[PDB]
């Protein structure tokens, strides 16, 4: 079996189905309608300029939601927020959102293609440490090989009253029982890491390192997945085994089981005969 990873268009078709088939970003907009505002509301104290960091920003969406929040609380404040992002692909998509993007006028934009270690090491021989007053990583540390010496890294740039913020997905989401029980079954590529909060929380707390953590519920449409021949279904199935073709190119009784097991509660919740899956996420805050 071959892992999604291992090819872009098909990637890129399954994630697309993704978002579209459940509450990521809407799950996000609440945490940032609800949440952000008191989390990121005196970063900006004191200042005469906000620093933001984006560690796999992407393309943009979240970070501009962010951004939106920020000089809603802080009005008139220049804002220089740099992305670190080693796709030069998601890079063009950013830029292009951002042109096409109004009240963005007071915020400056960076690009840093590059990972967040390789931006790290590139900071350390620089032996000026800069600070920054909100960081975040959102659903991007699946792809960081060292975790703990990131947190730690990151966390001793945050400036005065700054936060770090961090998503991924719950200990308590069917991701997590999918990956405990299949994980092993599906294809392994050194290009990710299977990470739950219950790992960064760990992580966390051997760190020393001050931090609360929420979870939100999110659901994935996986309904159409029953459906036989059907195209969002199968899309579907592709990015939850991250691998390529799926419904026809994995053993049939590893089908079977996964195709039942999605049906159970640990899983997902069967609400007005739509299949949900659990896509809860955990909502991460570490203090300067
Ligand atoms: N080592 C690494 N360091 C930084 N970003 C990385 C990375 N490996 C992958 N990425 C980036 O991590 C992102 C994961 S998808 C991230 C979603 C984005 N933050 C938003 O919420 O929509 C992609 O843009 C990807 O290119
Ligand atoms: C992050 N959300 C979208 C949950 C699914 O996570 C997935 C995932 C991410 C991208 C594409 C398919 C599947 C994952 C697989 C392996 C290692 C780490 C993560």
């Amino acid at each position: 079996m071959r892992s999604l990873f291992s090819d872009h268009g098909k990637y890129v078709e399954s994630f697309r189905r993704f978002l579209n088939h459940s509450t990521e970003h809407q799950c996000m907009q609440e945490f940032m309608d609800k949440k952000l505002p008191g989390i990121i509301g005196r970063i900006g104290d004191t200042k005469s300029e906000i620093k933001i960091l984006s560690i796999g920003g992407g393309a943009g969406e979240i970070d501009l939601q962010i951004l939106s929040k920020v000089q809603a609380q802080y009005p008139g404040v220049c804002i220089n927020n740099e992305v670190v992002e080693p796709s030069a692909e998601q890079i063009a998509k950013y830029k292009e959102l951002v042109a096409k993007t109004s009240n963005l006028e007071n915020v400056k934009f960076a690009w840093h293609k590059e990972t967040s270690s390789e931006y790290q090491s590139r900071m350390l021989e620089k032996k000026e440490l800069q600070k920054w007053d909100f960081i975040h990583m959102i659903q991007m540390l699946y792809y960081v090989k060292d975790i703990p010496a990131t947190l730690k890294f990151f966390h001793s740039l945050l400036g005065t009253n700054a936060k770090m913020l961090i998503i991924v997905v719950s200990g308590s989401s069917g991701w997590d029982k999918l990956w405990k029980k299949y994980g092993s079954r599906f294809p392994q590529d050194d290009l990710c890491q299977y990470i739950t909060s219950d790992d960064l929380t760990q992580m966390l707390d051997n760190l020393g390192l001050k931090y609360e953590c929420y979870d939100l519920l999110s659901t994935m449409d996986i309904s159409d997945c029953f459906i036989d021949g059907n195209e969002n279904g199968d899309l579907l199935w592709d990015f939850l085994t991250e691998t390529c073709n799926f419904n026809a190119t994995a053993p049939p009784d590893l089908r079977a089981e996964l195709g039942k097991d999605l049906q159970e509660p640990e899983f997902s919740a069967k609400k007005e005969g739509k299949v949900l899956f659990n896509n809860t996420l955990s909502f991460i805050v570490i203090e300067a």
